[PDB]
This record gives structure tokens, sequence and C-alpha cells, in this order.
């Protein structure tokens, strides 16, 4: 249920494949932000999740490096799968971009995005 | 470089390989939570930095399961690599566990790794 | 303005009055979690803000103990609010609970709260 | 416990009064940002914690206005505070800049601070 291509509310599209063993592959391309066209993407997720009505816990990596251009920064996804006829990945982030020690402060941003099916 | 093994302020090991074109595989080991032994991890981090002094962005993924036990949980770090005299990985972290829709409140726990190679 | 009665997602109800010196004083009750009636809330927010159409900066506490309960935990509210036709404050919370070193891994949850005063 | 002065590993001031009723009242003076003497911060804590090793729960925020400067934002610190030899305020930060919608996902910064009685 998690292989395929999702959608956040931000107009952001996630394109992902599930492996057997518990990795996640794919690419992200984002609607905002220092970001243009795709990127490479990896992570994990439970491939075994409880079979007692509970979302099944997974993440994932985005270095903001391609073939276009750099911005220096990286987000990870954290969250859950949720199956059925309204499936949804419900997540939180956290954006970090690369800081002098001066402004350590500033380097990492947190926010959240549930990505759907349609869109 | 990020290339080595590394050990957080709770005494968990990361080890970890940085590949040249942005890739970061290797084993993560818990001291604490619901956890034993070692965790496949795959991540992410900038292959070509800024010159400035910054550090280097990176994030990583740890599924809780291995072949002794699942957890069912999965947690991201997300920080960035500093070189220099004493090197370290500063990071911020989220877990989240699955949980049923009534639960997600107590779903993501949030917390933050210092990593060294000592 | 800020001052008034607000609803979140989940049917809390967030009871506040913003003062002219950038106090929020008010209280809260949750419809979820180790609680039960209101809680005393107290917060700040940016008397000042821009002009420009940005939201209005602010963030509050409410720790887990009234007269019924006590939880041994506080939960911190850091958001904006947005005025306009629907009004509303935009949320990010951290619940820290009370814990022994032991359980650190434990101790604060993160999520998010939209507020309206719709309901 | 709790009333008095604490320092972060920033440098950072906070004076605090612990009020038997749960309040959290004081000042805050950050060594970084877009701040500079005193601001007004406020929050709540737990009166009655466990006795049982557990550390007692509490939050504040500060508005970053004062009558020096308004940098248009507000810090919520969320923790626990564990006495003993080496007291402590442990923390985790969320700093949020009020924007456009546009600027959404550059508005919540998050961090943490621990505070100790003795400067860093
Ligand atoms: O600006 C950047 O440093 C790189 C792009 C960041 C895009 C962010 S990642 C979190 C959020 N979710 C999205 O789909 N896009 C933004
Ligand atoms: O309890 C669990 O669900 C799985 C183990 C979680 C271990 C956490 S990950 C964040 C923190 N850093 C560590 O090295 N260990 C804990
Ligand atoms: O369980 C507890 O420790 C105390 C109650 C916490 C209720 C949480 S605070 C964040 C979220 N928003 C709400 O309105 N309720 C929950
Ligand atoms: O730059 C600003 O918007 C206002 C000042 C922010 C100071 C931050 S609050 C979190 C962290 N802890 C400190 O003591 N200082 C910084």
């Amino acid at each position: 249920g998690i292989t395929g291509t999702w959608y956040n509310q931000l107009g952001s599209t996630f394109i992902v494949t599930a492996g057997a063993d518990g990795a996640l592959t794919g690419t992200y391309e984002s609607a905002v932000g220092n970001a243009e066209s795709r990127y490479v993407l990896t992570g994990r997720y439970d491939s075994a999740p409880a079979t007692d009505g509970s979302g099944t816990a997974l993440g994932w990596t985005v270095a903001w490096k391609n073939n276009y251009r750099n911005a220096h920064s990286a987000t990870t996804w954290s969250g859950q799968y949720v199956g059925g006829a309204e499936a949804r990945i419900n997540t939180q982030w956290l954006l970090t971009s690369g800081t002098t020690e001066a402004n350590a402060k500033k380097s990492t941003l947190v926010g959240h995005d549930t990505f759907t099916k349609v869109k």
C-alpha cells in the first residue's frame, strides 16, 4: 500500500517504492522552497506492522542536491502510513540547513505534511 | 569525514558510510528503548557542501525492526556534520510509533543527539 | 483579535485574553489525554505585529495539574495568529512529561493544532 | 528549587520565580539572535511533581518584544527541572516568527537548551 505516488497539502509529489525488506527508495519534488525538479530520497519502514489497527511507522530523507541545484540542506520526514479507502501518510518533518556556529539557532525548521493518494 | 563509527551521548553506536553521490548507509545500535543489537539505516547528505565554514546537512532513518525484535516504530535524525579538531554530527530526531488514529498525539517523540567518534 | 474562545481539530477549548501588555491568560480544556476540566494557561504574544500581512507570533503553556488531577506534564504551543475572514491560530506544540533519567527518550511529544472560533 | 537564575549553553540568562500556585514569571535575556536586554516571560510548572525520581514538567514563553526592540517572534520552551547535585532544566524549544502564508515553511525553528545554575 505504500508504493506509489503521493501528494501533500503543499502540492509536492512523493514517488516511493517500499522494498520487501524495509527499504524506501524514490524521488521527491517540492512545490515550495529552494528546489527544482526531482531529488533522491531514501528511507525505511516497518515491513511487518502490527495487525492490530495501527499505522505503519516509517521515515525518509531528502538531501536537497540534484543535477540542477544545491540548497545545502536536508529534510527528514517521520510518520506513519494508514491504509484503507482513504490512505494517508501523516508526517512531521525537520529541515536542517548547513550553518556556521554563529547561526546554529537557525539551522532546523519543523513542520508537518499529510500525504494522500489524491491531487 | 562522515564515514566512520560514531557514538552519541547515550552510548548508542552509529556506523556509517557516506557514498560519493550523497548516500548514507550503515547500522545503528541504540543504548536505550525497545531495541537490541543492530538495525539497518539509510539516509542522504550534501555531497558538495558550502566552503564558508558551514556544516554539512544530512539525515537518516532507522525502522526499529531487525531479526530479533520489532518495536513498530522509526526514527529520523536531521542535522549537520561539522569537521575540524573535534568533528561531530549535531542532530534533532523524531521517533514515530505506529498508532491508532485516536492515539496520534502520542505518536511522535522529539529529541536531540550529538555524535562524536570518541 | 486573539481574545476569545477557540477550538482545535480535536475539540479542545482554548479560552484566552490577550492583554495590551503582550500577555495571554486564560484556561484550556483538552478533549483528549490525561486531563479533565479546565487548566490555567499563560503565554505571550507580539502586541506590535508587522503590517505587511504577516501573522502575529505567540505562545502559551499549560501545566496539566488542576484541582482534580495531575498528569505531571506540561504542553507549550508555539505559533501565529492569522487574522482576516476566517481567523485562526496555527500552532506546533511540545508536550513534556516529568520523567526519570531512564525514560528520557519518552519525555517530549511533538504535534500540531489548528484553532478557529468555530464550533 | 526552580526559582532563581539559570544559564543555558549559549550563555543566555533565565531569571525566574516559581509561584506556590504553578506560576512561572521572570525575565529572559538571550545571548544570541534578534534580541537585546531582558524580555518578559510567563509560564507554568507542575507544583506537585511525582516524588519518585521524575523531573518537574514545565514550560514558558517569551514574545521577543520589549522596550529596545521587536523581532516579531516568540519562543516557547518545554521541558523539566531536575534537582540534586547538579540541578538542570532540560528543554526543547520552538521559535515561531510571524510570516505570510507563503513563507509558512520557514515559520518555526526547533532546538534545545540545557540550563544550569552555573554559567557556561
Ligand atoms: O528550501 C530548501 O532548503 C529545500 C526545499 C525544502 C522543501 C520543504 S521540505 C518540508 C516541506 N514539505 C515539502 O513538500 N516542501 C517543504
Ligand atoms: O523504543 C523504540 O521505539 C525504538 C528505539 C528508539 C531509540 C531512540 S532513537 C532516538 C534516541 N537516540 C538513540 O540513540 N536512542 C533513542
Ligand atoms: O496527557 C496529558 O499529559 C495531559 C493532556 C495533554 C493533551 C494534549 S496537549 C497537545 C494536544 N492538544 C490538545 O488539545 N490536547 C492534546
Ligand atoms: O531571533 C529572534 O527571533 C529572537 C531571539 C531568539 C533567541 C533564541 S530562543 C531559542 C534559543 N535559546 C536562546 O537562549 N536563544 C535562542
